Order: C-alpha cells, then sequence, then structure tokens
C-alpha cells in the first residue's frame, strides 16, 4: 500500500514507511504475520533500503498519544512477491494524533531512529 507513503533519509539508509488501516492488507500478507484484518486495527509498514536495494533489518518502535500513553509495536517480517515488509499492528479506538518513534537496525550497521506524527481516524 503506497497511498500516503513517506521516506526518511539517513545518508545511504532510506526508510520507506506508511500507516494505514489493516483492512487494506492483502489476505496472504496479513496471515503471514498473524494479523486478523479489522477496521478497528491499524498497521505500520517500515521498509529500509540502501542504494535502491532492500536491506535486512530489525525494526522496533512505539507510538505515543497526548496523555503520554505508549502503544507498543511489534514488527513482523514478511516477504511477499519478492518485496520485504516489516509490519506492526495497533488498535484504533478513536480519533487521535500519535507520535511514532521507530528504530531501524540494518544488518552490520549502527541503529537509526526517527519520529513522525500521524492523525488516526477510526473507520465505520
Amino acid at each position: 500500500y503506497f497511498q500516503g507513503e513517506q521516506v526518511q533519509r539517513f545518508g545511504d539508509l532510506d526508510v520507506h514507511y506508511n500507516v494505514f488501516n489493516s483492512s487494506f492488507l492483502q489476505p496472504n500478507v496479513a496471515s503471514a504475520v498473524g494479523l486478523v484484518r479489522s477496521k478497528a486495527q491499524g498497521v505500520i509498514n517500515v521498509v529500509p533500503m540502501e542504494k535502491g536495494k532492500p536491506v535486512e533489518a530489525a525494526v522496533t518502535g512505539s507510538a505515543k498519544d497526548l496523555t503520554g500513553k505508549v502503544i507498543p509495536l511489534e514488527f513482523r517480517r514478511v516477504s511477499e512477491e519478492g518485496a520485504i515488509y516489516n509490519l506492526a499492528q495497533f488498535p484504533i479506538s478513536q480519533r487521535e494524533t500519535l507520535v511514532f518513534t521507530i528504530k531501524v537496525e540494518a544488518k552490520g550497521e549502527p541503529a537509526q531512529t526517527f519520529s513522525f506524527n500521524k492523525e488516526i481516524f477510526p473507520d465505520e
């Protein structure tokens, strides 16, 4: 899912990411990471890259709301149709602005961390 895709760049390391409703996940992709597709659940996809090529990485992170409540994120790796994805699910209970903090540990490389804001909208 490319709609709303963003890129954070750290020299050679280009981190592509997107936050969307888990209903937009393909059934085979969701099953592979054990996520039950639900309008009540969001998903974040993190795809790290170097020189236009995908790189193996440990992706970790969390999201925080305005009350300081931390939403833990557990990323799971899935390789579907040659493309490698790092997906984490999170519940959507209401309209909210979340601050996402993601850490990317690419193979043999020092860790990189980035943050971004995302407005979450529950779906009917």
